[PDB]
DNA sequence: CCGACGTCGCATCAGC
DNA sequence: GCTGATGCGA
DNA sequence: GTCGG
């Protein structure tokens, strides 16, 4: 947090270019910018010491001379003056809700958390839960509750099938001491990339995982990846655990190492490895990494038999999960 | 300068 | 119903 | 908004 100043300011104008501008790529270039400067080592004295860095351009060098000296930005001020950019911004704070969808409500004149609750009808169904766990979802979740929601889902699984293999990924995986949410891969041995030998896989998991209520609700649903809800169980007397977002993936068995690189993360390094990608003229997605052709078009996927064959094939040292969090 | 910017799954819509 | 685009999200 | 070529 050297530079907690400069990467917060960054971060909301990534924030305002994706939700209000809608300029995705406007978005990118700060939260590059904000990434690459969170984990420099020095605290920055200048926008000129910052421009060095990769990702940091003079538009970006200036507004960090601003804030360093009169500790704020006028551009962000000015922003956050504005009813309507404010009301969008919050909008899309709603799971299901985003940057198309929070100003054709605001168009409308529904802008306020009160403004939802009273028009749920007008909401599509993963807005409507996304309402409902609005309070909740803005939570962290402590990592002694993802250990126990890790016991929880692992012994579950287990009791469907003693064949799948679940293993919890995103920033718990990377070590985090909380969480955003809860992320998990799904093996099994009936689904591979050659065939699929039996049908509902990823459902049997989330029935039982429903039965046991443990997942309270569901925002989409598909036969490789499940987005919804769960919550803890809690003892006699005591207050509710706060519900918590869970993504559940179902991928091929010979392609864990893919998948499990991909969903470990963090969101940039991910974004930030398939970039290094192309550069080195490969491509990867969650399930292979496959070499570019001389005309650019992907050739048959390379053997990988661990997360640092994918490393190793795109010219980089092997970093272990907690180091991936860019 | 100026093109390119990761890659994919699910919900939903247009258009047929 | 299908296909392809768009929106939202991992 | 930034950057490689
Ligand atoms: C949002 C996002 C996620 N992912 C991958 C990498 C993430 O680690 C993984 C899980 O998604 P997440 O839970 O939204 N990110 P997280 O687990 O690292 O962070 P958090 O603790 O939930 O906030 O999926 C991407 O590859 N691109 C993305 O844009
Ligand atoms: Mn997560
Ligand atoms: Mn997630
Ligand atoms: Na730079
Ligand atoms: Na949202």
């Amino acid at each position: 947090t050297l530079n907690g100043g400069i990467t917060d300011m960054l971060t909301e104008l990534a924030n305002f270019e994706k939700n209000v501008s809608q300029a995705i790529h406007k978005y990118n270039a700060y939260r590059k910018a904000a990434s690459v400067i969170a984990k420099y080592p020095h605290k920055i004295k200048s926008g000129a010491e910052a421009k060095k860095l990769p990702g940091v351009g003079t538009k970006i060098a200036e507004k960090i001379d601003e804030f360093l000296a009169t500790g704020k930005l006028r551009k962000l001020e000015k922003i956050r003056q504005d009813d309507t950019s404010s009301s969008i911004n919050f909008l899309t704070r709603v799971s299901g809700i985003g940057p198309s969808a929070a100003r054709k409500f605001v168009d409308e004149g529904i802008k306020t958390l009160e403004d939802l609750r009273k028009n749920e009808d007008k909401l599509n169904h993963h807005q409507r839960i996304g309402l409902k766990y609005f309070g909740d979802f803005e939570k962290r979740i402590p990592r002694e509750e993802m250990l126990q929601m890790q016991d929880i889902v692992l012994n579950e699984v287990k009791k469907v099938d003693s064949e799948y293999i679940a293993t919890v990924c995103g920033s718990f995986r990377r070590g985090a001491e909380s969480s955003g949410d809860m992320d998990v891969l799904l093996t099994h041995p009936s689904f591979t990339s050659e065939s699929t030998k039996q049908p509902k896989l990823l459902h049997q998991v989330v029935e039982q995982l429903q039965k046991v209520h443990f997942i309270t609700d569901t925002l989409s649903k598909g036969e490789t990846k499940f987005m919804g809800v769960c919550q803890l169980p809690s003892k006699n007397d005591e207050k509710e655990y706060p519900h918590r977002r869970i993504d559940i993936r179902l991928i091929p068995k010979d392609q864990y190492y893919c998948g499990v690189l991909y969903f470990t993360g963090s969101d940039i390094f991910a974004k930030n490895m398939r970039a290094h990608a192309l550069e080195k003229g490969f491509t990867i997605n969650e399930y292979t990494i496959r070499p570019l052709g001389v005309t650019g078009v992907a050739g048959e996927p390379l053997p990988v038999d661990s997360e640092k064959d994918i490393f190793d094939y795109i010219q980089w040292k092997y970093r272990e999960p907690k180091d991936r969090s860019e």
